[PDB]
C-alpha cells in the first residue's frame, strides 16, 4: 500500500493546524511537487490493521476535480504524512453562513438588495459539484456515510470538493454507533449505509446550500426525528427555494431506497436549471427575506 508521489520530509514546511472535513485536524503546509513549491494540507497517520484498511481505501480514490485529491505521502518516524489538497476557503457550511451579508454587513446587503454574497448560479454550481463528485465516487463503489456541508470543502477557484477520508467501499456497510439529521430512514433503523442512503444525505446537503447553512430540522430533537421521519415527515421547502429544487430534494428522501435518483440523474437535473436564465435559489431581498435558523444547541 503506497501512495505516490513519494515526498521528501525536508521539502515539507508546516505552517498551521486546521480542520478539513472528515480528515479531522490536518497540518496546513507547503510541499514540493513537480519541481514547484505549493500549498497543501497534511494528515498525519499513526501506522501502529486499522491503518492498512483506510490506506487501501484511500488508494482506490483516483483523481477527480470534485473530491479532495491525494498529492503524495511521506513516511517519517513511524507515521505516514499524507499530503492532500488545501482548500483556501474552508468548509462549505462555514462558507454558506459567512455569505449571509444581511447579518455580516447589512449596509452592503441593503445597498445591493441582497441576502447573500453568493448568487443562485453559484449555489447551484456547489450542488452540481458535489453531485458530480459523488457520481464519480459511487461509480467506484464508495459509500460516504456522512455527506453534509461540513464535509464539503470550497477549494481553488471556489470548486467544491468532497472530504474523502475514512470512506467505505462495497455494496452496503453496517456501522453500529451521530449525524442523525442527514441519515436516511434505513440508516436510522438498521445502521446500514449504501449509495442510496448517500443520496438521501445529499438531499439534506442541497437543503443546506439552499437555506444558506441552516440547521436541518432546526428545533426538532433527534428523538423526534426517529419517530416522525418513518411516518412520512420531511424537511419543509425553504422560503427562497423554487418548486423544482425542492422536488429534487423530495426525490432524494423517498422511503424506498431504490426509488431515489442516482447522482448522475441529480447532476442532469441540476445542469438543466443552470442552463436557464431563471433564478432557482433566491437571494434577492425584494420585500421580505428570512434566514433559516441555526440551532448551535444541535451542533
Amino acid at each position: 500500500p503506497t501512495i505516490y508521489p513519494v515526498l521528501d520530509w525536508n521539502d515539507i514546511k508546516f505552517q498551521d493546524v486546521i480542520g478539513e472535513g472528515n480528515f479531522g485536524q490536518v497540518l496546513k503546509a507547503r510541499i514540493k511537487k513537480d519541481g514547484l513549491r505549493m500549498d497543501a494540507a497534511i494528515k498525519r497517520m499513526k501506522e501502529y490493521r486499522d491503518f492498512a484498511g483506510e490506506l487501501e481505501v484511500l488508494c482506490k480514490l483516483g483523481h477527480h476535480p470534485n473530491i479532495i485529491n491525494l498529492l503524495g505521502a511521506c513516511e517519517h518516524r513511524g507515521y505516514l504524512y499524507l499530503a492532500i489538497e488545501y482548500a483556501p476557503h474552508g468548509n462549505l457550511l462555514d462558507f454558506l453562513r459567512k455569505s449571509r451579508v444581511l447579518e455580516t454587513d447589512p449596509a452592503f446587503a441593503i445597498a445591493n438588495s441582497t441576502a447573500s454574497t453568493l448568487s443562485s448560479q453559484q449555489l447551484l454550481h456547489f450542488a452540481a459539484d458535489v453531485a458530480r463528485g459523488m457520481d464519480y465516487l459511487s461509480q467506484k463503489q464508495f459509500i460516504h456515510r456522512d455527506l453534509a456541508a461540513r464535509n464539503i470543502l470550497v477549494g481553488e477557484n471556489y470548486v467544491a470538493k468532497i472530504a474523502d477520508f475514512g470512506l467505505s467501499r462495497g455494496q452496503e456497510v453496517y456501522v453500529k454507533k451521530l449525524p442523525v439529521r442527514w441519515m436516511a430512514i434505513e440508516s436510522l433503523n438498521y445502521s446500514v449505509y449504501t449509495t442510496n442512503s448517500d443520496v438521501w444525505s445529499y438531499g439534506v446537503l442541497l437543503w443546506e446550500i439552499v437555506s444558506l447553512g441552516g440547521t436541518p430540522y432546526c428545533g426538532m430533537t433527534c428523538a423526534e426525528l426517529y419517530e416522525k421521519l418513518p411516518q412520512g415527515y420531511r424537511l419543509e421547502k425553504p422560503l427562497n427555494c423554487d418548486d423544482e429544487v425542492y422536488d429534487l430534494m423530495r426525490q432524494c428522501w423517498r422511503e424506498k431506497p431504490y426509488e431515489r435518483p442516482s447522482f448522475a440523474q441529480i447532476l442532469v437535473s441540476l445542469n438543466r436549471m443552470l442552463e436557464e436564465r431563471k433564478t432557482y435559489v433566491n437571494t434577492t431581498l425584494y420585500e421580505k427575506f428570512t434566514y433559516a435558523g441555526i440551532d448551535c444547541s444541535a451542533e
